[PDB]
């Protein structure tokens, strides 16, 4: 054990934090995201997300935070389904909704009042095929007017998906129940692939994470093919490369570092999880954030497979656009989460 160095991850996980509580607005919500037209900034989602991120700190100030966030996400009670959405204009997803819950979790409030109708909204959304859709069709349409859309196919917005279906099978009443999407839907190659996310290991950490919660030792096989795959992804340098960031993806790192977790055993999972560290900690900006790398796909909403469609615009509509989180909120908690997880591991 380098000294100097599990001594910088203290360092640059607490600048990250320091980040992200001053990055709260005067209410105290975490924003991210941003639809400039009409649906502006989110919030609902990207607390939960964040809180869920800070969970694993143990310092009293970052839980109060998010106790504080959680009361926020509880005055948030407009909508009849008892769902959250991306911000307050928007109507309820599973997506959000399963995050909220994970972030209710971490404060001690899975068996509220509101906690148990969120996720009975959530067993609303569950699909034919055993996934869980991000959208109910008749709440997202209503946002969709220009004749030329409003009018096509909403099955691939309201079809199952795998990046809500796992982020949904973090919670231990609906973890048994997705199993068997999950893993019908693992790909020859032991990754998973989502629907929003341009990075498949933000979905592949989720679901691998599901599997291992489960405990099953036949679904053991499929998270050492997903850990194989995090290998791969990651080069010798420390990160996952890709075509927009050919020197490596902050957010695609840090799900690799997260899902690379897996394995405690394997020597050469151990060198690539330290090597990701040692990237992630080169990266930090000077004020405790990593740059933005969340890439938010818009597929059209007739797009049963987001990942068959060539040619994206980094955001005119936003339908075939990718966007980002440009507060960069949303890159530096899921790094700084990976990095408190792998911290221990070093
Ligand atoms: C990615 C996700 C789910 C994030 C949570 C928000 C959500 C629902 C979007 C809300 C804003 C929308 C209706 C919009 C707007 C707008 O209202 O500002 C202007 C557009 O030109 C345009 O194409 C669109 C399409 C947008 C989504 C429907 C696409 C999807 C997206």
């Amino acid at each position: 054990l380098l000294y100097p160095k599990l001594n910088q991850l203290s360092n640059s996980i607490n600048a990250a934090v320091a980040f992200l509580l001053e990055a709260r607005n005067l209410e105290g919500w975490w924003q991210d995201f941003n639809f400039p037209q009409a649906a502006s900034i989110g919030d609902e989602w990207v607390t939960a997300y964040v809180g869920t991120m800070l969970a694993t700190l143990p310092y009293a100030h970052v839980h109060e935070a998010l106790m504080q966030a959680w009361e926020l996400l509880k005055i948030r009670d407009h909508r009849p389904t008892g769902e959250w959405g991306y911000n307050y204009i928007l109507c309820g997803d599973a997506a959000t909704t399963g995050w909220a819950l994970q972030l209710a979790a971490a404060v001690g409030a899975s068996d509220s009042e509101r906690a148990q109708q969120a996720r009975a909204a959530l067993a609303t959304h569950l699909q034919p095929n055993g996934g869980i859709a991000t959208f109910a069709e008749e709440s997202i349409r209503a946002y969709i007017k220009v004749p030329d859309l409003a009018n096509v196919s909403f099955q691939g917005w309201c079809g199952a998906h795998t990046c809500v279906s796992a982020a949904v099978a973090a919670l231990p009443e609906f973890r048994s129940r997705l199993h068997d999407y999950l893993r019908v839907t693992q790909t020859s190659q032991g990754n998973w692939e989502g629907y929003w996310w341009s990075d498949h290991e933000y979905t592949t950490a989720l679901t691998a994470e599901a599997l291992a919660a489960g405990g099953q030792a036949a679904d053991q096989p499929s998270i050492e093919q997903a850990v194989a795959w995090g290998l791969k992804r990651l080069c010798p340098q420390g990160f996952v490369a890709t075509s927009k960031h050919p020197n490596g993806s902050t957010f695609a790192t840090a799900w690799c570092l997260r899902l690379l977790l897996l394995n405690t055993v394997d020597a050469e999972v151990k060198a690539a999880r330290a090597a990701a560290i040692g990237w992630l900690l080169e990266q930090q900006r000077p004020n405790g954030s990593w740059v933005s790398s969340a890439y938010l796909r818009i597929p059209y909403p007739f797009d049963r497979n987001p990942n068959q469609f060539p040619h994206w615009r980094y955001y005119k509509r936003f339908e075939g656009s990718i966007i980002f989180d440009h507060n960069s909120i949303f890159t530096t908690a899921t790094v700084v989460n990976s990095l408190v997880k792998a911290a221990p591991m070093l």
